[PDB]
Order: C-alpha cells, then sequence, then structure tokens
C-alpha cells in the first residue's frame, strides 16, 4: 500500500523507541493530564495532585492494557498542560507505551501570545522549526524524553496565518525526520485545506493523520480530504452534542459508509478523552452530563468496536483500523 | 484630601507588611521577570536560566535602590509569569521591597482560554472572585506570599464580556479587604469605562489606578479619567513610537498640563519595564531599537523627573507623584 517514504526514526514513547511491530493495539490521540491555556496562572486554588493523577491515569492506563490497548499517543500542545516527564511515570508504572507530542494549539484555544509575538518581531517560523525539530530529535526540555508526534491545529474558518507558521514548520521537520503528523480540525473544518497544504509542503502523506474529522458528517468532506492520500481519525467518539460534536450514531453512520467504500486502511479510531484536567476539576453542568456520558478511553473498546462488528465491520476492518494503520503511522 | 475608605490591610510586599511611611519611592508598575502567554511551551529551547535572571535581576533591583527608588510594584498577570517566590528572592537579595498582583491579562494577550471555558461551564467570576480573595489574604500556590495588587486590564475596543468578570470579582475583593487595584488599557482607550465600571461595583478611587494612560495623547480624555476621582498612571515611560505608544516627549507634553492643572495627587509614573524577558530572548529588530532605547528602570530617575523640574515641575509635584500617591495607593 502507501508505505512510509523519506527520513525515518523508530516510533519513540516517552520511555523510548519501540518496534512499530510493539505498538499494538492503538487509540491515535487522548491525553493522560491536560489543561486549557491559563489553568497554570489558576494554580493556587487547583494545583496539581501528582499524587492523585498517578493514581487515576495509572488505573486508566491499567483499564486500557485490560483491553489489549497497547499504546496511547497523547496529543497534548505544549501550552496544554504537556508533561512529558509524568507520561514517562505513567507509562514505567503500567507499561503502556505513550507517545508525547510537540506542537502548538489552534489560534482560537492556544497559548498563542508567545509566538504571535516573536512572529512579528522575526523569523518565528524557523524559531517553531528548531523547537520541534530538537524536541523530536533530541528530547524535551531537557529529559530526553523525545516527541514521538508533531501536532498540528487549525481554527474552524481557515487555517490562520499564525497556524500556518507550524503546517510550513511541522512540514519541514517531517521532511527531515520523517516524524508522524496528528492535527486537530476546528468544527468540522478544514480537514482537506490541511492535506492539501501540508502535502504541497512536501510532507509524507502516509505519516499524517488529520484529526477530528468526526466533527463532520457529510461522507464528501471526509472523501475529499483521504483524497490526498492521509489517514483521517473520528477521535472525539464519546464526545456527543456538544462543543459543536456530533452524536456517536452519526458518526457510526459515517464510518461505516467510509469502510463500506474501502478505507480501513485510512481510518483512526479515538476519543480525544481527558483522564486528568489541570486547574480547578471542570464543573459539569447536569445538562451536559449525557454529551460526556461515553467519553473517556474504554468507550471504543466497549461500545465501539462491538457495535461496528455488529455493523457487518469484520474483525479484519477493526484490526486494520485500530493495529495495522497506528503500526504504519506512528511505527 | 481623598482617603482609602472601606476594608483596609497594610501593604504586603513578597517578604511581608510594610508600612505606608515605608515605601518610599516608588515604581507603580513595572516586571521583574515576564513572559507572554505560551512562553513556557518553548521551554527546551528558552528555559528559565534561574541564576542569571537572579544576578541581573538584583542588579537592577541595586541600581533602583541607588536612585532612591526603595519599592517597586510588578504587575505581572498569573499567566505572563508571574513568580512570586523569585520575587522574595530578589527582594530578599537587594533590599527593594517588591508587591505582586493577581490577576489575568486582557483578551487579546492572557491566557484567557482556562477562564473563557470556565465560564461558558459555570460561574467564573465567582471562581475567578476567590482566587484573588484568597491570593490578596492567604497567599500564592502555597507559599504564603500574598499578592499586595489586582492587576485588571482591558481591550481596545471594549471592556469584553471575558475581561468584566475580573473586573467585577475585584471589584467585590476590594470592598471587601481594601487591596488596590492597578491596571491595564490597551492601546490608549477604556480608561474613563475602566473608572466608571469599578466605581459603579463599589470599588474605592482612592485605591484604583488606572493604567498605561499614557498611551493617549489627549489631556480630555486623561481629565475624563481623573473626574471619577481615581489615579491614572502615564506608566509605558521609554516605550517610544511602538506598539502604539507615543514619544517621551508627547507624554511629557500631556503630563506637565495635567500637573499645570493640579493633577499631581493623582498622577504615577512607571516604565512597564521588563527586567528579565521569559522564553527565547526577545530578538529586536534594529528598526525597532530607538523604541526601545529608554525602556528601563532607570530611565524616569535619571531623564524623566529632570525633565520635569526644568520645565517647571516642583520638587514637592515630584515627590507627590513618586512617594506620596504611591504612599496612599499601596499603603
Ligand atoms: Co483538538
Ligand atoms: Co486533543
Ligand atoms: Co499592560
Ligand atoms: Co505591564
Amino acid at each position: 500500500g502507501d508505505a512510509p517514504g523519506g527520513a525515518h526514526m523508530t516510533a519513540q514513547t516517552v520511555t523510548g523507541a519501540v518496534a512499530a511491530a510493539q505498538l499494538g493495539a492503538t487509540l491515535p490521540h487522548e491525553h493522560v493530564i491536560f489543561g486549557y491555556p491559563g489553568y497554570a496562572g489558576d494554580v493556587t486554588l487547583g494545583p496539581f495532585d501528582h499524587a492523585a493523577a498517578l493514581a487515576s491515569c495509572t488505573e486508566t492506563a491499567r483499564a486500557l492494557l485490560a483491553r489489549g490497548i497497547q499504546t496511547v499517543v497523547d496529543a497534548t500542545p505544549n501550552g496544554c498542560g504537556r508533561n512529558p516527564a509524568f507520561l514517562r511515570e505513567v507509562s514505567e508504572a503500567t507499561g503502556l507505551q505513550i507517545l508525547c507530542a510537540t506542537g502548538f494549539y489552534y489560534e482560537g484555544g492556544g497559548a498563542t501570545t508567545y509566538f504571535k509575538f516573536r512572529a512579528s518581531l522575526g523569523d518565528a517560523e524557523s524559531e517553531i522549526y528548531e523547537m520541534m525539530r530538537t524536541e523530536v530529535t533530541e528530547g524535551i526540555a531537557g529529559t530526553g524524553i523525545r516527541a514521538g508526534v508533531i501536532k498540528l491545529a487549525s481554527s474552524r474558518d481557515a487555517i490562520t496565518p499564525y497556524e500556518q507558521l507550524f503546517f510550513r514548520a511541522a512540514a519541514r521537520v517531517q521532511r527531515e525526520t520523517g516524524v508522524p503528523i496528528i492535527t486537530h480540525t476546528q468544527e468540522g473544518q478544514q480537514g482537506p485545506q490541511q492535506a492539501e497544504l501540508l502535502t504541497s509542503l512536501g510532507a509524507d502523506p502516509a505519516r499524517i493523520m488529520i484529526g477530528h474529522m468526526d466533527g463532520n458528517t457529510d461522507p464528501a468532506y471526509h472523501r475529499e480530504t483521504l483524497r490526498h492520500g492521509v489517514s483521517i481519525a473520528f477521535d472525539r467518539i464519546g464526545l456527543q452534542g456538544i462543543v459543536g460534536t456530533p452524536t456517536d450514531a452519526e458518526r457510526l453512520s459515517v464510518l461505516t459508509t467510509l469502510l463500506g467504500e474501502g478505507y480501513a486502511d485510512r481510518l483512526l479510531l479515538s476519543h480525544d478523552s481527558i483522564w486528568h484536567w489541570l486547574g480547578r476539576p471542570p464543573a459539569i453542568p447536569e445538562a451536559a452530563l449525557p454529551a460526556v456520558k461515553d467519553w473517556h478511553p474504554l468507550h471504543i473498546s466497549d461500545d465501539i468496536l462491538p457495535d461496528l462488528r455488529r455493523r457487518g465491520i469484520t474483525e479484519e476492518q477493526v484490526g486494520q483500523m485500530t493495529v495495522g494503520n497506528p503500526a504504519r503511522l506512528f511505527g
């Protein structure tokens, strides 16, 4: 099929290099810990309880392994609580393999002030390129822990000029190292534009996963994106009818259509769940309880897969999505 | 004149309570360390060199004392690098008294994602109120170091709904504790609106300093703001013709007019300087060199004051601005 072509390094997890064959079933987009930009400024009342986060996270890790999930890809942006050392902790404690990311979030929800300022003063793209390259090849913050993927994100109405700085830096790092790229699309838009842009810049589509594609329910939009040869992920499975999100029933309808059209090799599945929130614990209005009810990392293993199988999807298609595709994209 | 009326606590500096009479000459708006939101996500290439920052900061501290400045008010927002423990370090090492702030920055340049999200889920104002109240009365991040002022900020075109959450929480904390409030106005606008809003909410104008008023060169705008009984600060003195900023000559023209109209008791002067930047050191395009040439904390002491005196301003007016006003506002 379409194999990764160009520079290449074996999958880097927070605990070191891992062979593609050892990745096993994988959730390509989750967040062990996560905090929206600003969470740190609420440190007095919402401090990080490391002991509790570690207990809870490892328990979630252990439950994933119970389900045969050997690997999780943590997509947390550098300014949203990324903590490679903590992920290494969670990994060494449970045996769950974790890959972390390098990247900043979309303009609308990221810690954008910094690079927007540096971009006004000089060559920010080049500076973003050096950070990503260093994090992928040498390590994050002096820990030696390397990023196994680059995380890119765009806004709803366009991939903004600020966002494009990151897309150009990542493309260059991609070309030079072969590292995988995973993305965020805001509210079901810009999937095709991200794929076009990344490929146009020389990024290997065999190493690109356009995310939150489940955010759009017109399969035409998905096919237009797949036309580029990149993989696409229904990665907010379980987050229903909230923040623009469709219902899982809607996602499944699109998914089985795409599956029935032969796209298994290019479909990945995830929850975009957060195991432990940073800042003060989120206050969940009762009315939103159903929207987040299945939004946890065991939902696909326990509800989705069995539901695709009973719908006609095959053990082979499911293994392609959950093991085949990840092995090739990140391995 | 107009003395602080209501609840009251003695000036809290990062090293403890200080009598109003011991504040001495003060710079009401500076930043020992500062980083635009996102700086932390650039930690791999732009890590904090604590030894160098401490050496440099204390040297700046020592130079301020050489000039008789006994106190500095650090206006750094919770998500812009605020570090009470480091300020205590700089203070205990030199004897320079430092007050730190509690508050988030304006929507356009702050770490806004967090509270914008919490506001969508619940009562963020109340949450912001608890943080500010706890930081002012008990301490920041478990250090015991209390905030001596609340920092509020608004955008250019309006005090946005997100910003108003902070203005309402601060007003309440102001009413209950008497703590001073200092603000940021973006590009010479919203000074009058901030003053109106804060007073309308029950905040004591004798404890309110509307900042970056030097950003507007129409004295009419300043008088309209002073009409509220609040103090106003020309606090970006030295930052010239850049980021919308006027020249110092322009600021001085407005200042002597206001001074000649009897407003000394309500005028404060500062630089809004940054002693040590967080993130990778700022790259200064040569063309901007003159704009930042006098932008350091010795500029007012060495250039401005002597320049107001030779312009006719009196030793008494200068002492009112630099010692009288601070004593009353923060003491
Ligand atoms: Co996302
Ligand atoms: Co995510
Ligand atoms: Co400001
Ligand atoms: Co400032």
